[PDB]
């Protein structure tokens, strides 16, 4: 099994686990500036409601306008910690991930090498096994799917069982973890959102106001 197709499919394998690494800290980093943006709108809806009392006390005609902006607060703060608590859960999820990965190398790269190592096998089977050491950086959820699928399309039964069965877990585990990256990042537009309803909240105050 060290056709052209077979080394093809099992350089992408390994270059996709090997990736890993580089993947999580690429996510660990979105999901911690999508938590300092949410605080910095929550931030915002803080300044608007101060914007808007102030604005009240000259004017009572403004009352809806502050409680628009306290509204929008409580919604941005609600937004805020539900883009912490998505942070925490892609910490786990990218601390867990790599541990899978890193132990499922091992074997793909010996096939690797047997290829590489074999003068029987066809010269493009060689060369590519020979030069499979580039991670793929890119690797998601969909590149490990790819993955298993082309394992599948070209090793014997046996062997797609023992591919599927055992990628099962990490699959599993890079999926929560781009859910929990996507969590964060709909919890910071929410918080972005409530702080334009806050700022526009203070504006009409302040508009009023004057």
């Amino acid at each position: 099994q060290n056709t052209v197709s077979h080394v093809s499919a099992a350089c992408l394998f390994s270059e996709a686990l090997h990736g890993i690494p580089f993947g999580v800290k690429v996510l660990k980093a979105l999901a911690a500036a999508n938590v300092s943006d949410a605080s910095k709108a929550r931030e915002g809806c803080q300044d608007a409601v101060r914007r808007a009392e102030d604005a009240f006390s000259s004017t009572p005609k403004v009352e809806e306008a502050v409680g628009r902006a306290r509204a929008a607060l409580k919604e941005a703060e609600s937004a805020e910690n539900a883009a912490k608590t998505a942070l925490s859960d892609v910490e786990q999820y990218a601390a867990n991930a790599p541990l899978l990965a890193a132990g499922k190398t091992a074997p793909i790269d010996d096939y690797l090498k047997s290829v590489a190592e074999d003068n029987s096998a066809a010269s493009t089977a060689r060369r590519i096994a020979r030069g499979c050491s580039l991670p793929n950086r890119g690797v998601n959820s969909w590149v490990l799917k790819k993955a298993v699928e082309f394992g599948c399309e070209f090793f014997t039964g046996d062997i797609c069982k023992i591919l599927t069965d055992g990628m099962a877990d990490l699959r599993a585990e890079y999926d929560q973890l781009e859910a929990a990256v996507r969590r964060a990042s709909e919890a910071r537009v929410a918080a972005r959102a409530a702080e334009s309803n806050a700022r526009k909240a203070a504006e009409e105050a302040e508009r009023t106001a004057a």
